[PDB]
């Protein structure tokens, strides 16, 4: 039988824990591969629509209502039958319990309904002819079980019931699981891979020592170096890593330190902090070319040149671009003044004070970043210095607002919407099961209107001119330091198994991470290398 072996998330320790809706505890080969989703789009080619557990979609009148046909045929692992209600019970679950909304679903639909038993109806707070997309985001767990658990927040859901092709858990330890074929897989004819070997991989440290002695097959980690440590070990090791979202240091609007607050807080302080950092060296040296500048100051980024308002854009990239003495000067206009010769700035009424800079541990890339902008820093007098807390951590502080300053990477879309939204909705900065991205507590009324109404009307002019407003509101506050756009890091091993998508092969996002959705089609595509014969 052919075992895969992927590394979607870094773990010290595997605690059995299946469910879909704890995407901050759970094991990360739950979405996808074990609660297939309606349908599958296809972000790097224009976000178009793979139907998988869903037929179809339709939707209405006046963007404000929208159907999907559920295809019939489809069994859950167990034997029961994949239907309408299922649909209709999980999305109540996550209005009733909007803890376990981690995509934004019930700010959208504002109710779900059976319309029978392969139709379900979805009605809207607003105009949104995206939310089939946003739909499709939302975990479907079989009513039949998850009806009468307990407490479906804390349920930890270990002997899973699930659609998608890998609900078998065959082997399970604390440093290794092995997850196996779904016996009533609808697709079971695609899919040429029998299990999900997941070993238990603590940083990038440890995966480096894996990867480039060969014992991985599909993995998207940062790897240093890449062509001179894993690609010249051996000619089986590929990669493909086609062009990502925006990376960026953003800062903390509230945090409760006086003097830090009183720098962040500061529009001329944040054009400076900017201005200190050389986005080009940090891609060479910490990511080994692996990237694009990003001189957006609304982060929007080149992958789309084309969306961007040039005006809006060259009036600030000079608060975006390498300018240590523009820095210095303007620190300077600005009063942040040294004032107890230490050679580091001081805030206006005086303070002395210094910015801890946080990224997750074991990420050595955007650790490597940080330390990198910690003594660009220094070179215009604004004191700085690195933490690497533990990814919950350093989660949790930027939940909680008491981080100063965290490097972060952003999901990445086909239009500037999932990155802007992402990182500027001011609604995603509440709620418990929210993600860290707009945890900076900037708020902008008209930036959350703008941002609402992307999708509200089919107006393709109208919609550029919506987004040129994000943009120039964005920028006029420099409300994040913007520094580059990274990219997908992906690699293969052409070992034990074929049919990897790359660049003469591009057919979508490449990456095992959870949250790329893509990666059930990607699975589909692979097939075994015949390696040895009967007698
Ligand atoms: C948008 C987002 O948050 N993506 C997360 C990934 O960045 C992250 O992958 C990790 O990325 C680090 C930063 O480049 C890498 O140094 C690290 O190797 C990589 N880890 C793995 C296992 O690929 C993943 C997993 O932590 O979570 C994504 O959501
Ligand atoms: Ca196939
Ligand atoms: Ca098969
Ligand atoms: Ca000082
Ligand atoms: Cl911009
Ligand atoms: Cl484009
Ligand atoms: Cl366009």
């Amino acid at each position: 039988r052919s075992e895969l072996t992927i590394h979607p998330k870094e773990f010290t320790t595997f605690v059995r824990n299946f469910n879909p809706f704890l995407g901050a505890t759970n094991l990360h080969t739950t979405t996808d591969f074990i609660y297939e989703p309606l349908v599958v789009f296809n972000e790097m080619h224009g976000n178009t629509p793979v139907f998988r557990l869903a037929e179809n979609f339709q939707m209405s009148d006046d963007l404000m209502s929208v159907t999907f046909d559920i295809r019939k045929g489809v069994k859950w692992s167990d034997g029961e039958a994949f239907t309408a209600d299922d649909v209709v019970y999980s999305f109540n679950l996550v209005k009733e319990k909007p803890e376990l909304d981690q995509s934004g679903i019930n700010s959208w639909v504002t109710g779900v309904e059976k319309v029978n038993d392969y139709q379900v109806k979805f009605r809207l707070s607003e105009a949104n002819s995206n939310v089939p997309y946003e739909i499709a985001k939302v975990p479907v767990v079989p009513k039949h079980v998850w009806s009468k658990v307990k407490d479906p927040s804390t349920f930890t859901n270990e002997n899973p019931v699930g659609s998608g092709p890998f609900t078998v858990i065959d082997t399970f330890t604390p440093q290794l699981y092995i997850q196996c074929e779904n016996p009533n897989y609808w697709d079971a004819a695609n899919l040429d891979v029998d299990c999900l070997r997941v070993p238990q991989i603590a940083n990038n440290d440890q995966f480096l020592g894996k990867v480039v002695n060969g014992e991985m097959d599909w993995t998207s980690s940062f790897v240093p170096d890449i062509d001179r440590t894993y690609a010249a070990a051996s000619p089986k090791h590929h990669y493909w890593y086609p062009p990502a979202g925006t990376q960026a240091f953003v800062v903390n609007f509230k945090n409760p330190d006086a003097a830090k607050n009183e720098a962040l807080t500061n529009v001329d302080f944040r054009r400076a902090f900017s201005m200190a950092l050389d986005r080009q060296t940090i891609i060479d040296i910490a990511f080994y070319g692996g990237g694009t500048v990003n001189d957006f100051a609304s982060g929007l980024g080149y992958a789309f040149e084309a969306w961007s308002d040039e005006k809006t854009h060259d009036k600030f990239k000079a608060y975006n671009s390498y300018n240590a003495e523009g820095a210095k000067k303007l620190l300077a206009k600005a009063g942040f003044k040294d004032v107890n010769k230490d050679g580091f700035v001081d805030t206006p009424s005086g303070k002395s004070f210094e910015l801890l800079i946080q990224s997750p541990n074991g990420w050595t890339d955007f650790n490597n970043t940080v330390q990198l902008a910690v003594e660009q820093l220094a070179e215009v007098g604004i004191k700085a210095r690195a933490r690497t807390p533990d990814f919950s951590v350093y989660n949790q502080a930027m939940l909680e607002g008491t981080y100063d300053v965290a490097y972060t990477n952003y999901f990445h879309g086909a239009d500037p919407y999932t990155y802007w939204n992402s990182a500027y909705n001011s609604a995603l900065q509440s709620g418990d099961g929210m993600p860290r991205a707009a945890m900076h507590f900037y708020k902008n009324e008209k930036l959350d209107g703008l941002l609402n109404s992307f999708y509200k009307t089919a107006d393709k002019q109208e919609q550029l001119e919506i987004a040129h407003g994000i943009q120039q509101i964005i920028a006029q506050d420099q409300v994040t330091i913007p520094v580059l756009s990274g990219a997908y890091m992906y690699q293969y091993n052409t070992t034990r198994f074929t049919g990897w998508w790359n660049e003469e092969n591009p057919k979508g996002r490449p990456n095992i991470w959870a949250g790329i959705p893509e990666r059930l089609l990607h699975v589909l595509d692979l097939k075994p290398v015949k390696l040895e014969h009967h007698h």
